[PDB]
């Protein structure tokens, strides 16, 4: 489904189709498509991780 | 221009400002700025391009 | 406060869920949560900072 819409009561703002979303609220910001991509920014900083995440032609590997 | 629209009948939500896109379809969620600057988000990974893309103060340089 | 607005007369959509926000405009795009986590995209590249940025578990450290 598809879904757009912006709340306040209870604050947040959420754009989805199907399993790409972007939501705002008071703690940050979350963009993701399916369940393992996931840009989130808050506060303290930002993760980014997807299965394979490549920037400017060079790929970030996995650290655990 | 400037065009903002959410439709379902196909998916897709637009935000676009001239050179500026966020597009959400199915397939994933793309950040545009002019032709070079994007960032791509898919359920496999994340892509992103710049002419200088700077985190925290430290430049990524390309890669071919 | 929450603002979602698309504006053309002056070209501008702004999100906003109080201090995270996502705006487009003319010169590009920027999503930002608080005052120091910050990407921003132009014609030109793209910056990214946090006090904290791992990509895919890897923390990128600041460099002055």
């Amino acid at each position: 489904g598809t879904i757009a819409g912006s709340v306040h009561v209870i604050k947040e703002i959420m754009l989805a189709v199907e399993e790409s979303k972007i939501a705002l609220t008071p703690d940050g910001i979350q963009l993701q498509v399916g369940e393992s991509t996931v840009i989130r920014l808050s506060k303290d900083g930002i993760t980014i991780v997807g299965g394979s995440v490549f920037i400017n032609g060079l790929e970030h590997h996995h650290h655990h």
